[PDB]
Formats: structure tokens, sequence, C-alpha cells
RNA sequence: GAAAAA
């Protein structure tokens, strides 16, 4: 057990390191049904919120490279549906989306694998529209990664977004190849990933027409691994004692401080009730109990 | 990276 004030939220706030141990790999990494959903939907809910609280949400059109089967992208497009947003959603991916976005008056399912041209072409198609970037692309090797990389950074120069969320999972440092360049931003860290996942989001908000890139070396590649191996073998496997809910474990305290920062069309008179009921409705609509 | 029942 243990008691926290608050869990780490950024990446760059992981106290602790330690030394990855590849016996972990055989532990089982996926406790709940539809995880990954159940992931994805909390960060994209919570960046997705930032976006509102700064008023670029409403007007502008959300694409969602790699967007596959996306089941829980249809609960998003319900919620922000519900709250009076005004969002246009455009999921491409060549993978075969879920049948509950079909038909969708407000989201666009486009069957195909990304590139340069069709960038320019949606781009093109989309302009003078706002666009929000979320890219969850993954071919896995650092030959693969790298290629996701060299493809999200260009995704940024061609469809000029004015914020992106980008999936970040940092080469493992006894396969590195080379260092390479990201954008900046603030770097996420998701509760319900696989027990031992390395994988962060890069949420970054532009000033405009911009970005800014960083590099990234195999000493980086090192830290990644010595921060994110403590945060998932000893952070994540606790229970947080003072964490008043009914489930007391680190993601559930980590969800609990995502999901306090969406909004709802609702009232409610605590956080932890609005907690309670978003969870609840969330868990019931992936099917998770 | 995602991955209900069957
Ligand atoms: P996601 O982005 O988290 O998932 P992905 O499938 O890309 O990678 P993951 O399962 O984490 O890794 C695949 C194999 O690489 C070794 N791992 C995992 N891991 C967290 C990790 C590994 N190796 C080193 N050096 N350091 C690490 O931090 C295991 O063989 C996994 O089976
Ligand atoms: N160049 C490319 N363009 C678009 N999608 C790509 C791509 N390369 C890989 N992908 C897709 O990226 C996905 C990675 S997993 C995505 C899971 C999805 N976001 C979810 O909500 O369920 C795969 O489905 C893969 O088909």
């Amino acid at each position: 057990v243990v008691s926290l004030d608050k869990p780490f939220m950024y990446f760059e706030e992981i106290d602790n390191e330690l030394d990855y141990e590849p016996e972990s790999a055989n532990e089982v990494a996926k406790k709940l049904p539809y995880q990954g959903q159940l992931k994805l939907l909390l960060g994209e809910l919570f960046f997705l919120s930032k976006l509102q609280r700064h008023g670029i949400l409403d007007g502008a059109t959300v694409v969602y490279i790699g967007s596959a089967p996306g089941t829980h992208i249809r609960y998003l497009r319900d919620h922000f549906y519900n709250l009076g947003v005004i969002i246009k959603w455009m999921l491409i991916d060549g993978r075969h989306h879920d049948p509950i976005l079909n038909g969708l008056r407000d989201v666009t399912l486009v069957t195909r694998f990304v590139d340069e041209e069709y960038l320019r072409s949606i781009k093109k198609q989309l302009h003078p529209s706002k666009i929000i970037l979320i890219s969850d692309v993954r071919s896995p090797s650092t030959a693969d990664l790298l290629s996701n990389y060299a493809l999200q950074n260009v995704m940024i120069s061609i469809l000029n977004p004015v914020a992106s969320s980008l999936k970040w999972r940092c080469p493992f440092p006894d396969q590195w190849i080379k260092d390479f360049y990201i954008p900046h931003g603030n770097k996420m860290l998701q509760p319900f990933a696989p027990s031992y996942s390395a994988e962060m989001r890069l949420l970054s908000i532009y000033t405009g027409e911009n970005m800014r890139l960083t590099r990234v070396t195999k000493s980086d590649a090192v830290n990644y691994e010595k921060k994110m191996y403590y945060l998932n073998k000893i952070v994540r496997n606790k229970v947080v004692v003072n964490f008043d809910y009914p489930n007391q474990e680190y993601d559930y305290f980590h969800m609990y401080f995502m999901l306090r920062t969406v909004y709802c069309n609702k009232t409610f008179p605590t956080t932890k009730a609005k907690v309670l009921f978003l969870q609840q409705s969330i868990f019931r609509f992936l099917n998770i109990p």
C-alpha cells in the first residue's frame, strides 16, 4: 500500500528509476477487457478537455489517423456532441473501423494508410478548418518506430494543426539505431496502459503556424527505460490507502485525476460524484465491469 | 499498438 498526494501526471515527474528486468515481459499485461480502448478514451477525453478549456475544440476538425477499430471514439463523439460542442471527425486507417461509427453524420471513415501526399489531400479538402491532430500509428522494431515518428512530424508540417496528441514510445536502448527529433510538448502519462508499457503521449498546443523539434539520444532512451520501468513495476503496482474510492489501485487514482478535468452536461455536487458517474458510463459502454 | 462472446 502507499499514501500519495497526487499521481504522476507527466513523465518528467517520475521521481525514481529502476533498471529494466527482462523477465517483466513474462507477466500478464492486460487485467481487464478492452484495456487499450479505455486507456485511449481517458487520454483523449483529457487532452480534448484541455482544448475545450482553451476554446480550441469548437468548430475544429479532429483528424484521427491510425484510428481503427476506434470503439472508444464513438463514446468521445457522443460526449462532446451532448456537451454542445461542434466537432467534425475524420478517422483514417487502413484497418476496418468499429461498425458503431457508420452513418454518423459528423464522422468520416476513410479506409487508407496515410502518407505525405494523402496529408496534402486532407489538408486541402479541410482548410480553412482548424485541425486538431491525433495520431496512433504503429507499423514492432525501432525502425518501425522511427518511421512512424517521421510521419507524425510531417503530419504536423502538412496538416499544420492548432494542437496535437502523438503516440510516444521511445526505442528501447538495446535496439537503438540513431538519434531522431520529435515535437516539443507535454509528455502525458496514461493509466490502463499495458502493465509494462513505456508508452506516453506527447500533447502539444500550437501558437499558430509553429512547432519545434527536440533531439532524442540513446542516453535518453536509457532514462525512459529506467523511469518507466520504475513506474510500472513499483508505483502502478500499488494501492493508495488515502484514496477514498471503491478501487484504490494507482491507475484508478490516476484516472480520477484525469476524469475530473472533463466536462459533462449534467450537474454534479462533488468531484467524486462526477468521477463515479463518468467511470460508470465509460465502463458500461466499453463493457468493462 | 488494438484485440467481447464464439
Ligand atoms: P507499447 O508501445 O507499449 O508496446 P510495444 O509492443 O511497442 O512494446 P513492448 O511490449 O513494451 O515491448 C516489446 C518487447 O521488447 C521488450 N521490452 C519491453 N519493454 C517495456 C522493454 C523492453 N526491452 C527493454 N530493453 N526495455 C523495456 O523497457 C520485451 O521483449 C517485450 O516483449
Ligand atoms: N500510415 C498509416 N496511416 C494510418 N494508419 C496507420 C498507418 N500505419 C499504421 N496505421 C494504423 O495504426 C493503427 C495502430 S493501433 C490503433 C488503435 C486505434 N487507435 C483504436 O482506437 O482502436 C493500426 O490499426 C494501423 O492499421
